[PDB]
Order: structure tokens, then C-alpha cells, then sequence
């Protein structure tokens, strides 16, 4: 199906039935989709909790609480749960293991070829992190990108999602001692297919228009 | 499929100038770019769509300093997309979504639209009052469209390239967007790639799922 179309027709579901799974090709088609994702300078700063079991989306939903149970149920009926986490700073050896993951992936032909490559990574990290002092924000940019990117390619998928930033994240941090593990989650989002009480399902779909939001020049 | 797409795509590093897109991918970009989702609908956004040589030489412009090596990637291809965020979200920013949303019959009853409107501006203020993050909360939103636009353009057969490094308060400038409320963040040159891309022929990579993903 046309992307576009994928693009209009797809919704934030807000009910998810817990009969049904994703299968095991979906299931692996949506871990690859997370891992592809690009970032700025391939420095994938993020990590991904992938809740598939009762109890692994039970201790996620537990963030859902106080002026967020409503997200709660979501969680709990969905098939499958990603949990979207971004690094809290960024280190030399992270800088390192990147370089080296794309030297072993043939991506360079000399030594100087690699040299460069982690110079210039080095630079731009150093401007957030040493200049600006926000390469806490820089890299939570970095997971959001990739929420985009999952939130279209599950619905082109044929499946149904809903991406979710109410959510307790100190409790769920806590809940997979993320702090401590140098992370700290940002978004959660359900995954699966909708029950008869996801009442967005038949809504018209609503944005701005262009006139407001576009300039041609 | 859409998994074929996502393996296949690669930042162009050099475009064909000669190369443009059809009147109709010019058309489903922009739709690709209103239609992203956002938190409570909020489309804290405004894009520049710079498809002239004369617009394109404008964007061009913050490709300066050490970032010259962006500037051939705005000039060559076939149009280029500013992605801005709003500096802070206000109230009529939030009325005029809800009652967009009122006109596209998304509200059964005033109490409807009401409650919809009380639950937006919960969350607008927890970000603009309570946590004063609200910039950046908007800013990430813009990353999100831009992933989104990102997979898009690539199913519909283009070639493209995300860009962070250029000048935000020279193109900002440039296009008076801190008056009109509103600051750069991503540059998207679209088109198709060049035999100098170097980067279409190389392997991708990406770091294990062992390291980055957990399994529960
Ligand atoms: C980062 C982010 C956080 C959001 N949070 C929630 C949430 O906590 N609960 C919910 O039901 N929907 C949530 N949404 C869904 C939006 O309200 C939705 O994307 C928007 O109204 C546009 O509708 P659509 O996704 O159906 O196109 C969020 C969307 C984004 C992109
Ligand atoms: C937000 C963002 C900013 C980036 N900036 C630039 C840039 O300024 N110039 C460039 O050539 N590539 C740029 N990159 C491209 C990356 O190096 C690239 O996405 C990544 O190495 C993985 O490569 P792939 O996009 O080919 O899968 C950017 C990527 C993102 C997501
Ligand atoms: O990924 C890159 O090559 C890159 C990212 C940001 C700024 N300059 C270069
Ligand atoms: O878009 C929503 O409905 C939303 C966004 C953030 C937190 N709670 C709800």
C-alpha cells in the first residue's frame, strides 16, 4: 500500500486487543526497525526495553499511575511494548564502540579512513557536550527521530500503535534501574491491534493546514 | 516491505542536480510533513520548502564554516526542507488546534471539545509552567516528524539526507524565524543521488541488538 495512504490512514489507538499477538515475523520485523533507525553521526545514543511477556508489560505499565492511568490499559493489552530510552551522557567509549562497529562492518578503506571518521564524531559530540552542554537533550532528539521512523513503519506494517509520552519516568526508570545503567526512558509505545473500545479508530484525523505551517520559497 | 525500505535507504552524500522530483512527489512530501503525529496534536512546527535555486542558495547560506561540506548537498538537490520548532508554545497555538480539530469533526459535543481542550493545556502547562522544557519538548516533536519524513521519502523512491550541521542562527536569520516565533533545527535535502555518493555503495552499520535491546 502507497505510503501515503499508510501515512492518512493510520492512528493513535487508544484500546488494544489482548488476544491478539503479533507473529513471530512482526515480532521480529519490529526489533530491526528500532535497530535501522538513523541518528547523527550513527550514534544510535539509545536503548530499547521490548516487553512481549504478561509480566514484562505489567512492570512497564506500572509507570502508568496518578494523573496517567489512562495509558495504563494500553500497555497491559497491547501485544508487544517498546519502551524508546536514551543514553544520559555521552562517553569515549561509546564514541569508540560506534567507530569500531562500522570498521567492522567494512564501511572504511584505510586506517586514516576510520581516523577521520572518529575525529570528526569526536567534534561534534565535544560541541554538546563540552560547548553547548546539551548532548542530554541532543540524544533524546536522536530517539525521538527514531520514534518517528517506528511509528510509520509499524502502521505500514498493517499494525496498530500508539506512542506515549504519559508515563511516569521516574518510576519506570526506577522500575528497570535505568539511572544507574546510564539511560533514562522517554517514550513508550504499544504495540498490536485495536479492541472495539478504541473509539480514534473512527474519528476523522486532524492537522493544521499548510497555509499555517508551510512556506515555499 | 516497509522493512526492505528501511535496510535499502542511506544519507546521500551527493545529488544530481539535473534530477527533480515529479510534480506529485512534490506534493505527497508536503503531506508527508503536515500529516507526522505529535503529542496531543500539538504540531509545534513550520516548514521551509525550498525547491528555486534562488531558495535554495538562502538555505545554503548557514552551510558555512566547517560545515561547507553540507553546503554542495543543499545547492544540488532537488528541494530542500527546513524543519523549525516553535521558541514556546501560547495559547493561541492551542486554540487554534483544538478548534482545528472542532472543524474536522473530531468533537460529538462542546463538552467534548472542552475536555479535549482542559487535557492539552495540562500537559502544554506541566512543560511550559512546571518544567520550563517547553522548547525542547517542541523540539523533539520536529525530530519525530523528521524521522517519520525520513522512511516516507525513501518508500516513495528518493533520496535524501538528514543535516545537523549548519549555522541555526545564520539560516534563522536569514529567514527571520526568532521574530516570527519559530528556530531551525534540521535541514532535508531530497532528491536523487549522484555518482559521487559515495555512500550508496557502502555497507550499512549498526550496532547490535545484544547491546542495545533488552528483551522482557
Ligand atoms: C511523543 C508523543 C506523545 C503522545 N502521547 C500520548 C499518550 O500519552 N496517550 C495517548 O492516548 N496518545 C498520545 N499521543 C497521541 C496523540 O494525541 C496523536 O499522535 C495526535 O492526536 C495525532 O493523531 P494520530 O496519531 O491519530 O494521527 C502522543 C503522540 C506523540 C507523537
Ligand atoms: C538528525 C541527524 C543529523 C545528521 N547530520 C548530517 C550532516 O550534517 N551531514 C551528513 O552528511 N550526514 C548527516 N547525518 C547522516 C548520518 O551520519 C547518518 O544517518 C548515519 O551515519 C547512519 O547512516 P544512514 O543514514 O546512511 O543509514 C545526520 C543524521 C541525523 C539523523
Ligand atoms: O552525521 C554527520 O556526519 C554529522 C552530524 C552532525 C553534524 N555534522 C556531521
Ligand atoms: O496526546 C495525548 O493525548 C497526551 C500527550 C501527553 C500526555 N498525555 C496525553
Amino acid at each position: 500500500m502507497d505510503i501515503i495512504s499508510v501515512a492518512l490512514k493510520r492512528h493513535s489507538t487508544k484500546a488494544f486487543d489482548a488476544s491478539k499477538k503479533l507473529t513471530p515475523e512482526q515480532a521480529e520485523q519490529i526489533k530491526t526497525l528500532l535497530q535501522y533507525s538513523p541518528s547523527s553521526t550513527n550514534s544510535q545514543p539509545w536503548h530499547f526495553i521490548v516487553a512481549s511477556t504478561e509480566e514484562g508489560k505489567a512492570r512497564v505499565a506500572k509507570s502508568a499511575a496518578g494523573n496517567y492511568v489512562f495509558n495504563e490499559r494500553k500497555m497491559l493489552d497491547a501485544s508487544h511494548v517498546v519502551v524508546f530510552c536514551a543514553k544520559t551522557a555521552m562517553d569515549d567509549v561509546w564514541l569508540k564502540l560506534v567507530v569500531d562497529q562500522e570498521d567492522a562492518d567494512g564501511r572504511f578503506a584505510t586506517p586514516e579512513a576510520k581516523a577521520a571518521n572518529d575525529k570528526g564524531r569526536k567534534f561534534f559530540a565535544d560541541m554538546h557536550r563540552k560547548d553547548l552542554h546539551d548532548d542530554a537533550e541532543w540524544m533524546a532528539k536522536q530517539v525521538y527521530l527514531n520514534v518517528g521512523n517506528f511509528l510509520l513503519g509499524v502502521a505500514a506494517l498493517g499494525l496498530d500503535a500508539v506512542p506515549i509520552e504519559g508515563f511516569d519516568a521516574a518510576i519506570l526508570d526506577a522500575e528497570f534501574g535505568l539511572k544507574e545503567k546510564g539511560y533514562t526512558s522517554l517514550v513508550v509505545v504499544p504495540v498490536g491491534h485495536h479492541s472495539v473500545e478504541d473509539f480514534n479508530a473512527t474519528l476523522p484525523k486532524s492537522r493544521l493546514p499548510q497555509n499555517i505551517t508551510l512556506t515555499e520559497v
